[PDB]
């Protein structure tokens, strides 16, 4: 009848008491690396981000905390303030994710190809995550495809959203629209294997974009509106059939996997271009 | 030889661990309701206010904390920061008070009537509370007669002051005078059954104000000075005989109880008028 | 392979639970006294500073915390926020030091006299302390000779630096140079028994300054540069031989002890003059 979750708690004791810290790096986001780490008690593996600990981070995380309560958002599990170098630091410990960047898992599918229906499901999820955040006044402002990772390597495995180095509180032309834009961008790459390309016209090649119902190409439109306005709100985005169908989407073959294999070098391009497009994007 | 009280402590674990939360509402102050709540361990009843948890509250309470150390001020007992809606919240747990708004207890006295001496004692107490606060640089700025409640329903029961939604630190024409004004207003209503009435002249009717020594009507004056200045300081207020007499005051009958019965509808008027007069009052 | 120290932790429970507080005063620095105090558990003696607890202190200590991890800097051991007077207070508990103000220990040497080599060692240490702080962006801004005290009264005993009422974070003509200046001043008094004297020329009398190698008188120079610039950086200061020699310095007799006995009244002069020179010094 009445339900709360514990507030955020900045543990002061040395993280080394509770965890055994490796040096094996995993992630390499904004500040510092993401080290693998093990829980002495339970003995499971964890992710360790490390922060300077100044007002900024201290709030950035403050949000992640609020965010973790969501499925498709990566869960924070412990937050410590210790003294590293000589520096009031900030170690946030979160569920390690052994799944690889959303896309990096599609180009090792190997067997068969990808599905319009599988694309939905992916997008579908990603949608959710943003919703929640927005639905609590949070703009992620960095929904790149590196920042999406899966829990494990099983195809049942789910993926979550990470790196709040960029999020901001939409408190008290606007803001939480990048998050949409991205989804758009994300969907594109998801279906074909590439984005736009300027600094806006995005064509839809034959060998890829075919009988792919204009209903879909519609979405991508509404989302990509180089406008900040009329960029289909997430609330909106979710409502649109394709998404909330999950399974009522065409089973169409998708070249994307193979496409990605086609020039794995045209990628560290894409990923930077994504950080290019965003980050600055107001 | 050396005496301190524990500092304020923002518990992070779910309040639901330590208390069992009802839904039975009691108070309906500023932010949210005041739910009844029970201590799992001891099993006694408690009051639960709930707050947005932003810098403001976080200090408002910070004061209440300092204030509770007083008898006639309602004691805070636990303060939690949990996550409700999706909202860093702030649950303050305090001694439940089963006594009813100061005045609401006088019009069910039924047996006999009220006493000039009983009025003192009441005022007397209320005085104290303000003192303390002032004596530590705190302006309550909302000493309405709803914000005064008794611990229990026994006539031995004492009353305390509540709702710090309004208090401010008189740190480093002025401020903590409203608190006086109010007392004045409070005394009036206490003796007769009504206040002033404009947006200042306050008459003193026959069937009420009689041989009621001008020494008393004096007080009320000094307090009500539509001035901010020459409004008798509390330090002053306490010194004046009538107050610090408690028992040396005339035993005069007071119609107030009956008066209040006389138009219980002319009341939600009074109470709002009190919030009117105050709140804005600089 | 991976090393951290616990972060700073503001205990909320009454310090009286963990320690038994005396009233025996020891230090009389900036805010309040420094009381002797005993650890109930272990039962050893401790120093207790007490603070108003406002943003300022709360950071001043925040630094001391980071600083204590150093040998020659006095270690903080516990920090409490309790409610004294009626005042959110701040009790910092640190290693008591039974050694007396650096200089106050030299004029009770009695046996023999002081050594150019002993002076080094002293300066040498003091140097270190500053280094660390600087080396983590901290200006002490108050390196007076009262703020240096020894752990015990044994000549093996070491001395440390105290009172961070003045320190500031050199974050993001300048600042952490006073700390140098002082050392200079300190060295002078250390070798002879007096400072400068204006509001700049410092002479070097016969009966004191003799065959005392110009290499030494050089130091003092570079340090005392009434400039803020070309005041020999600490990094620099440490590198200079005399210092990092410890034992390769001449064994020269020093009159300083006797000198100090010579007019112990010309001292509360010196010490204030030191606070004069500093404190304001930008
Ligand atoms: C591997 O398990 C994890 C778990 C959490 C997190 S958070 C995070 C990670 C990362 C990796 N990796 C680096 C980037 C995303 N590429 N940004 C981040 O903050
Ligand atoms: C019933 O036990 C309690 C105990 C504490 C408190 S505080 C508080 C209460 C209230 C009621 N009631 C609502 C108004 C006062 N009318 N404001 C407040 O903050
Ligand atoms: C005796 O054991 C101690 C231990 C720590 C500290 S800190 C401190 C002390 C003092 C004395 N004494 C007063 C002045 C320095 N003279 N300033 C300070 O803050």
């Amino acid at each position: 009848q009445f339900h709360v979750k514990s507030g955020l708690q900045i543990k002061k004791n040395a993280i080394i008491d509770d965890y055994k810290v490796t040096s094996q790096v995993l992630g390499l986001g904004i500040n510092g690396k993401v080290l693998q780490i093990f829980n002495k008690r339970t003995q499971e593996k964890f992710a360790l981000k490390m922060l300077q600990d100044c007002p900024k981070a201290r709030r950035e995380v403050e949000l992640h905390w609020r965010a973790s309560q969501c499925p498709h958002i990566v869960r924070i599990v412990d937050v410590y303030e210790n003294l590293y170098a000589g520096r009031k630091c900030l170690l946030i410990v979160m569920e390690c994710l052994d799944g690889g960047e959303l896309f990096s898992r599609i180009q090792d599918r190997g067997d068969q190809a990808f599905t319009e229906r599988e694309a939905s499901e992916i997008m579908k999820s990603i949608g959710e995550a943003i919703q929640y955040l927005h639905s609590i006044n949070i703009a992620h402002r960095d929904v790149k495809p590196e920042n999406l990772l899966y829990t494990s390597k099983r195809p049942n495995a789910i993926l979550k959203l990470t790196d709040f180095g960029f999020a901001k509180e939409t408190t008290s032309k606007y803001d939480k629209s990048c998050d949409m834009w991205s989804l758009g961008v994300i969907m594109y790459i998801l279906l074909c294997g590439y984005p736009p390309f300027y600094s806006g016209q995005y064509e839809f090649p034959n060998p890829e974009w075919s009988e792919v119902s204009e209903e879909v190409k519609m979405l991508i439109r509404n989302l990509l509106k180089t406008e900040p306005t009329q960029r289909m709100t997430i609330t909106e985005f979710m409502n649109h059939p394709w998404i909330m169908q999950s399974t009522k989407v065409p089973q169409t073959p998708l070249h994307t996997s193979r496409v990605l294999k086609e020039d794995k070098e045209r990628w560290e391009d894409v990923k930077e271009e994504m950080t290019s497009a965003l980050a600055t994007m107001r």
